[PDB]
């Protein structure tokens, strides 16, 4: 998280730090939500051999009394996540038990399909990631402050796809998510509207999240 | 390391676990080796922007009775190091403090500018990097026996230069160093023959460790 205030230590529940190994065995973060028992929502570019959840956290690199670490036994990434227009940057994990909620590890409320984010929302993200261009992870979770975009901010001014997609982030500061926040939140009066996708090799706002809203559908089929 | 074993928990208490910021914000890891109470032995690619130094570790992501973590001061990289031959990869750590020297935090001897190791010598590489070529880093330090070879075994059969350079590994077995090892020892009869500096990208034998009986007479002028 690039611009942004640490945490307040388990005041983000449904917050699940990922460690993945990769294909070619690389240890690398992403970010993801609690959103059942079972069920987090992470970004599908986050798949991985191997995926362990850590729950319950704020500072990865401490043994803290909270933490609950789940190995995932699914990864259900979206069928027509293609991997070039990053389009549909979505995946379920199942987790291997249901986790036990508790007031540091517990579930965030999703959108009804009905439900759509407008420009000018002002929305909080949060994460693991980078805090800076060059600058490296961050062990504790850290949060921003974002706002919703019109799609003027992303198309001609760039790229996109607003139905599946929102552009969030005004380039009048250098408020972002960034890598290793991928597959985050992005919460709007407390409710999971966007996960974080992708943007510009220099952070430069705006970036894309994925449109939570559009997908409800696909999420309660699959996890039901 | 690649075909080896878990060491014995601070059966090498000279063994340092190099954490490394690189200029991009990357966090990557390295090997190394306590000479004196001030200053670690590693190879000058494993230079970065911050260096953080653990001693006394067996399980890295444990906190630990017997860890002392201490930041670098100074990387002095060998005035001859090039980017290309990777000739002359050794590279000294000045730590902020000295280190407290205890049952799990002591040094190891280097050889005199006279003691060259033949081939057919039998020697041990320590390190946390890869157990394979496509599997991750390793959180607990392991350990390989591995043999000198003929400098035949690495310049007809490939690369080299003889007097800076150790060939190390039959080719009658897996058994590798990888990544992460790098800046790790070579211990041959009690004693810091080698550093892990590079090979083959399939890890297959032989592998190339800076000779350190060369360059003791630089050690010496650099630290004394």
């Amino acid at each position: 998280i690039i611009g942004g205030v640490e945490s307040i230590p388990h005041s983000r529940p449904y917050m699940a730090h990922l460690d993945i190994v990769t294909e070619k065995g690389l240890r690398v973060i992403c970010g993801g939500f609690l959103i059942s028992r079972q069920f987090v929502l992470t970004a599908a570019h986050c798949k991985g051999r191997e995926i362990t959840v850590i729950l319950g956290a704020h500072d990865v690199r401490k043994r803290e009394s909270t933490q609950q670490k789940i190995k995932v036994e699914k990864q259900i990434i979206h069928e027509s996540y293609n991997s070039v227009p990053n389009l549909h940057d979505i995946m379920l994990l199942k987790l291997e038990k249901k986790v036990e909620l508790t007031p540091a590890v517990n579930v965030v409320p999703l959108p009804s399909p009905s439900d759509f984010i407008h420009p000018g929302a002002m929305c909080w993200a949060a994460g693991w990631g980078k805090t800076g261009v060059r600058d490296p992870t961050s062990y504790t979770l850290r949060e921003v402050e974002l706002r919703i975009m019109d799609e003027k901010a992303c198309v001609d001014y760039r790229y996109y796809e607003y139905k599946f997609q929102v552009c969030v982030g005004s380039p009048t500061t250098l408020r972002a998510a960034f890598m290793g926040d991928s597959g985050g939140p992005l919460l709007c009066a407390g409710v999971a509207h966007g996960i974080v996708s992708y943007g510009h090799p220099d952070a430069k706002p705006p970036a894309i999240f994925t449109r939570v809203s559009t997908y409800v559908p696909w999420i309660n089929a699959v996890i039901n």
